[PDB]
């Protein structure tokens, strides 16, 4: 079902996961669930224009978790 | 055949494929079919100045598909 | 343990370590101890906007050491 | 042999090779024949500030060919 | 002994090696001998804000040589 998430679904997920400031970057880059499942580490860390601290946790604890589950 | 595509052909491909806003980047970077078949992942995600969501699908389901065909 | 360090704990650590000018970058990027243990080499050298000389020592003699201890 | 080419020699080569617009970037970056033989793929695609399309051909059909000869 | 070099020692080295314009970047990035021995290729090519041609020689013929000697 993550593969079916809209951009707004992705924004809502990261808002509810505790990254409401960084969630808007997924809207800015038009990242839906299908694109989310295609992202690699450098895409999150350097491609979203977000601070490195949250970016590291967004990838390792959510994007990577989503791609593996 | 992609290898013979002009820059106009590459722009038309991504427009017809549903990326009309991103197709502009292929004109800006003067990417013909021969250059298209040389592109790697980071060239699409960071070399076109396009949004990451569309860039991820452009590489995975189009540039990669054309190169493997 | 480092995994529980706050952002201000991280800034304090690098201040005591002799990088007080670079310590502000960890505050800027909101890097706590959990984020610190997720960092890779390029994150320190290109993601903190600090000088390269201090960045190389910060990674080799502190971040690496903390991740390996 | 290319290893002896001056910066101007490199500029004239790419001018004669059909990349006159991109040839000035080798003057800007002060790339002589010895530097040319040290370049890797990302150096051409991101280090010359040239368009991606021409840069891909410049690496694949010229710089790589000179390094492998 | 290279590991004991100060920042200006490094600046002096690259000036005498024939890179006086690029030697200033080692002062700007506060790179002493200890930091010089930690540098990798991409640090020289993208982290010093120097022209690519000289940067390629600086890494291959000097920084790599010092690290291996």
């Amino acid at each position: 079902s993550p593969v079916e998430w809209t951009v707004m679904d992705v924004v809502e997920y990261f808002t509810e996961a505790g990254f409401p400031e960084q969630a808007t970057a997924f809207q800015e880059q038009e990242i839906d669930g299908k694109s989310l499942l295609l992202m690699q580490r450098t895409d999150v860390l350097t491609g979203l224009s977000i601070r490195l601290g949250p970016a590291l946790k967004i990838y390792e604890h959510h994007i990577k978790v989503l791609q593996q589950g």
